[PDB]
């Protein structure tokens, strides 16, 4: 007889995958034991409906399970800024008469990824260039400017440095490394209202490698 229900090898799986994944992505695998022969130990896997999280729409847009394989791929590329971790409800039935079944839950944790380039938000790039004021009679090592940009990613890939590079005429200027303050360390007293320092602005992130965006920052001395 049929004297056997489909044992789940594990009651929780546990499945790691990184973020932008390619459509059809192959996430994992699970098994469900039937100890009878023939039919009444033919075991089929389903994928359980359930939404996702809080109005984020159906499980079964997300993955889908092998109905002989138990193998469950991925239908879509994740996203870590949008979905950290889903739970796939998969559900073992064998082929008797009644039907028995198990359940088990693959918890799928979303890793991130760096695909995020720091953004310059103030202030704001036009053309690729910026512009600065700079009165002539300021005192050194004053606050010029405050740079401030955002990265999306996680840790170090989220994590930002602000740098100063390729100054002309001469290194008049500085900024701080995790403060994005501008200073001004040189003197500025024999200048006329019209002359400019010239620099290249740049902002990197902790990753590895790092994604950098950049700048061009003219500070005109009035
Ligand atoms: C961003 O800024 C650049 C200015 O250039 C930069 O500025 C500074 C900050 C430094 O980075 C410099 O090193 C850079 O040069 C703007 O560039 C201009 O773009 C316009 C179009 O958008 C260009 O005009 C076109 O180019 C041709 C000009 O032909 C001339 O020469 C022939 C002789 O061979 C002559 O017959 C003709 O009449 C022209 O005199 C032309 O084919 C075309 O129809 C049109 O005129 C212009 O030349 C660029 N200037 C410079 C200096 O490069 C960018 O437009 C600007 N972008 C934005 C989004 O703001
Ligand atoms: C598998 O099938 C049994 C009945 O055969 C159900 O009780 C169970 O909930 C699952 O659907
Ligand atoms: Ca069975
Ligand atoms: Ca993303
Ligand atoms: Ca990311
Ligand atoms: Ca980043
Ligand atoms: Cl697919």
């Amino acid at each position: 007889e049929n004297d056997n229900a489909p044992l789940f090898t594990r009651p929780v799986y546990e499945v790691s995958v990184r973020e932008n994944n390619p459509p059809g992505a192959y996430l994992a695998t699970v098994a469900a034991r039937d100890r009878d022969l023939g039919r009444n130990g033919q075991v089929t896997y389903r994928l359980l409906e359930a939404e996702v999280g809080r109005a984020g729409g159906a499980v079964s847009t997300y993955v889908s399970v092998d109905p002989a394989t138990g193998a469950i791929y991925a239908l879509r590329s994740f996203d870590y800024e949008t979905l950290r971790q889903l739970d796939v409800r998969i559900q073992a039935s064998d082929g008797g008469s009644p039907q028995l079944s198990s359940s088990a839950l693959v918890q799928v944790r979303v890793l991130d990824q760096n695909d995020h380039a720091p953004v310059l938000v103030h202030p704001a790039p036009a053309n690729g260039s910026l512009e600065v004021a700079v009165p002539g009679r300021t005192a050194k090592d004053t606050v010029v400017a405050r740079v401030q940009a955002r990265d999306a990613d996680e840790g170090a890939n989220g994590e930002l440095a602000f740098e100063l590079q390729q100054q002309e005429p001469r290194e008049a200027f500085a900024i701080g490394r995790r403060t994005g303050e501008i200073l001004l360390t040189g003197d500025l007293s024999q200048e006329p209202p019209g002359r400019v320092f010239r620099a290249l602005l740049v902002i990197s992130d902790g990753g590895r490698p790092p994604l950098t965006t950049t700048a061009t920052v003219s500070f005109v001395v009035t």
